[PDB]
């Protein structure tokens, strides 16, 4: 029965005791979908953009379930959204992302996290997460799991993107993943090893990945938002960034490790 350390490791239950919980703030996941069905899961709204997989609370992936699970352990009174642009396989067209995201501004989600990326973006796919922070939402992207390349940045995309936050994993013990990229793109870091969440079916299991870490940093959002609703996602950004626990070179750790708690007591 796998065991949640991640919570309290940015701090959030601090939050929580003061109670500031997530209530009010719309977090689009922008993934697989979500199963609803999971009783420990309560998804607000949702939409698919994925034309063969139609329901957005059926996530035949099991990815977009965890995230949901992680984002409301760190803000469990938190508004979630099933927005599907991901098959089962795990990868979508770039159109529906965008669509993901396009109706994440529509319906003036808090919170964007794309748990979700690969090796290259787009114009369209940039506009898109541009356009999403123009709007003012916290977009949140795992920074990717492709490790290290010498001196390149290994940061995938929508991550790598000025405009997204990039998070990397960390375990227990604040030590960087081996899997989680690296580059100047690195924002933050956030509990991504063996991170029990919700699965399909009344499941849970442990996931690897700067997935389970990008989830508490969209969740940590939600939890400040919660705190600060009159904060700009610039703010809500720069709280998570600025109050930040050092942990190692900004390359592999940025600014290093989510702390929600020095967030959401911020003064700009
Ligand atoms: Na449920
Ligand atoms: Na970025």
């Amino acid at each position: 029965k796998c065991v949640s350390y991640g919570v309290s490791q940015i701090k959030a239950p601090a939050l929580h005791s003061q109670g500031y919980t997530g209530s009010n703030v719309k977090v689009a996941v922008i993934d697989s979908g979500i199963d609803s069905s999971h009783p420990d899961l309560n998804v607000a709204g949702g939409a698919s953009f994925v034309p063969s997989e139609t329901n957005p609370f059926q996530d035949n992936n099991s990815h977009g379930t965890h995230v949901a699970g992680t984002v409301l352990a760190v803000a469990p009174s938190a508004s979630l959204y099933a927005v599907k642009v991901l098959g089962a396989d795990g990868s979508g067209q770039y159109s529906w992302i965008i669509n993901g995201i396009e109706w994440a501004i529509a319906n003036n989600m808090d919170v964007i996290n794309m748990s979700l990326g690969g090796p290259s973006g787009s114009a369209a796919l940039k506009a898109a997460v541009d356009k999403a922070v123009a709007s003012g939402v916290v977009v949140v992207a795992a920074a990717g799991n492709s490790g290290t390349s010498g001196s390149s940045s290994t940061v995938s995309y929508p991550a790598k993107y000025p405009s997204v936050i990039a998070v990397g994993a960390v375990d227990s013990s604040n030590q960087r993943a081996p899997f989680s990229s690296v580059g100047p793109e690195l924002d933050v870091m956030a509990p991504g090893v063996s991170i029990c969440s919700t699965l399909p079916g009344n499941k849970y299991g442990a996931h690897s990945g700067t997935c389970p870490a990008s989830n508490h940093v969209a969740g940590a959002a939600a939890l400040i938002l919660s705190k600060h609703p009159n904060w700009t996602n610039t703010q809500v950004r720069s709280s998570l960034e600025n109050t930040a626990t050092k942990l190692g070179d900004s390359f592999y750790y940025g600014k290093g490790l989510i702390n929600v708690e020095a967030a959401a007591q911020h003064h700009h």
